[PDB]
């Protein structure tokens, strides 16, 4: 089975070609993870998943998308993980980790608490920051502030700094957030980014903030560990041609600058779009990527059907299979489809105190 | 669906009938229990059980099955389990401990590593004690001890320290292991107890051990805790019916004693049976038990399949339906059976960062 096989990327060796991407929990205070992330992320590990990515970890408080996200823009944030990553470690997963920077999209209610954007005032909410001073609507209205040439070195620096405090607390993979119309993504969209400096107007200006981020982070960041990142390389607004070429384009540029691989995503940087949601969805558009920028992929939504997974891997449109919310639903994903798959001593996918009793 | 309807016995209120049942898991060193456990049984709360056992937990370092045994023998060794409590706690969940003597059938390898008696001349192992000079035979071949009046004496207080400490860690359920062949069990068995003195012989003498040591742990168990048992109602042995008329007059004499609840099995006394496995097959056992007794019961074996679960409590078999091996294989069983038996807004047996998420 292709799902089973392993995956080696610089020094680290994934067990399958299973991953489990960065999904937030909003469990945090103050930045601060806690026993609910701890159990959570220590039973996915022991599930069977090859790597294991944890949610999107803020490299500054005002760049969480909510007042429950997790933080790393402290050396005592970063501390709190390494608990967590070696207990990810004892299970035989790989932690990995997915910094990032909510931007326009930050200072927003927990979804079970609104999904929107925190009143006024809400003594929780913060000022949001973008590369330029337009809102992304619908239930997130509030305009952000356009941010400063000094705004944006210090980004740059705080997102150096998560990184070295992510390699320091163990973490043997990172991804940078440049999707989901957040703020790395919002640097690169037209839709988002009217600047008219460095940092906004040409292809090579909106792709300026990315790849200095990327080189910045790669000066921390071990040669030996996988750097990769995420990106959203289409809108499904009308200009999609156009917006995978470049997308492409920058793709082929993150490449030539280090990255080992790329999660390929949307952008969702504005409202007004038509994504076709369905089961893979995301397979051929990934596979196009793969392709044209010749490097490895890896995409999500709808992979928690085990032969969906298993063909878009035998079809080489991924390099692992990213699932999600099967694995909210059932941490022990990986072993249900190992059972699926017909893979030989499937139990064994767990660890020894379920695997006995389970074969 | 009954099978999501709440259960109250004495101050504890369970918010659903199903119940983790104890199951081993061979990780604790020196009795100590660690992040394996934590995490396991965190996990198992946040799934949507109503009520969770931890696994045999040995009253005396010779009690443990295994050197893998979790064990409650000092306060220290209770302290250990405090921080899991309290994570169960705060998942909604009940926590429960079975306290356990392993008998004849300790010393014992873990079942990945032969599950058999420990050789004679390997460091880990150790006599084990019994009412007779018997072995069980077949993989348990080693010959126990007999024991001392004072033996007797001390398992008893082991037993009443245990509970002790159990109360103090903040569990709110109590489960003593008086089944599947261990020392309760083999006193009450004509097979494995031959002691011509109080304690073996007559039906009241062989019960002798089970009742006092359920009346001297009822002096520091909280009263309005529910206090319940595990015991091995037959054999399967050919004597089925006498064995389980007396059985059932134990049981009786449980509930006299201020037993809550009784949770019905297989003795395991003896190797040379013939077990009618299969789905739910303990069903009509338990019903007997519970109408004959007039004690409420649960049991175990195939009830993993939501419909069957469901169908045991309408015809009103058990009370609480206890789930063991398919919650090691999907530690969010309950959320599946949920969904399976068509509750409303079944993704809210789980907690609201898997909730919201899979609604
Ligand atoms: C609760 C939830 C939280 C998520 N958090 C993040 C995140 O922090 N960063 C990110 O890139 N994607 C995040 N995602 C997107 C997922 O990584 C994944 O792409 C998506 O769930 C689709 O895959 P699936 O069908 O297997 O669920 C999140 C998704 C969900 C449901
Ligand atoms: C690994 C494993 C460990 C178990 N450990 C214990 C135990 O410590 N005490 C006990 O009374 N039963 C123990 N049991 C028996 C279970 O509680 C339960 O009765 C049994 O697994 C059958 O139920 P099921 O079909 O839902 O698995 C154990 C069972 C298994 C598979």
């Amino acid at each position: 089975s292709a799902l089973f096989e392993p995956y080696t990327l610089k020094d680290v060796t994934l067990r399958n070609r299973i991953a489990i991407p960065p999904m937030c929990q909003y469990m945090a205070e103050d930045g601060m993870i806690n026993d609910w992330h701890h159990v959570h992320l220590a039973g996915l590990a022991r599930g069977g998943a090859g790597l294991l990515v944890v949610e999107a970890t803020a490299v500054a408080p005002e760049g969480r998308i909510t007042p429950g996200c997790a933080g790393i823009w402290s050396d005592a944030h970063a501390q709190a993980f390494v608990p967590v990553v070696q207990a990810i470690k004892a299970a035989g997963s790989v932690p990995g980790i997915q910094i990032a920077h909510a931007g326009r999209k930050a200072s927003a209610n927990r979804p079970w608490e609104g999904d929107d954007h925190i009143a006024a005032d809400d003594t929780r909410g913060w000022e949001t920051i973008a590369p330029s001073a337009i809102a992304f609507g619908a239930h997130l209205p509030k305009v952000p502030r356009e941010m400063t040439l000094d705004d944006i070195a210090r980004v740059k620096q705080d997102f150096v700094d998560a990184a070295r405090r992510a390699r320091d607390a163990g973490f043997e993979w990172i991804e940078l957030h440049f999707a989901h119309g957040y703020l790395g993504q919002s640097f690169f969209s037209e839709h988002s980014n009217k600047r008219t400096d460095a940092y906004g107007g040409s292809f090579d200006n909106r792709s300026r903030f990315l790849l200095e981020t990327l080189a910045a982070v790669r000066e921390v960041w071990p040669e030996n560990l996988p750097l990769t990142a995420r990106f959203g390389v289409l809108e499904y607004d009308g200009r999609d041609e156009q917006t995978l070429e470049e997308s492409i384009e920058l793709a082929r540029r993150f490449k030539a600058g280090g990255l080992d691989l790329l999660s390929v995503s949307v952008g969702f940087t504005i409202p007004d779009t038509n994504i076709p949601w369905g089961p893979a969805f995301m397979g051929p558009i990934a596979e196009r990527v793969r392709r044209e920028a010749k490097l490895p992929v890896t995409s999500a939504w709808g992979f928690g059907t085990p032969q969906l997974a298993e063909a878009a891997l035998q079809a080489n449109q991924l390099d692992l299979v990213s699932v999600g919310r099967a694995h909210l639903a059932d941490p022990h994903w990986a072993y249900f489809a190992a059972k699926e798959l017909g893979v030989e001593k499937a139990s064994w996918t767990l660890p020894a105190p379920y695997a006995h009793a389970l074969e």
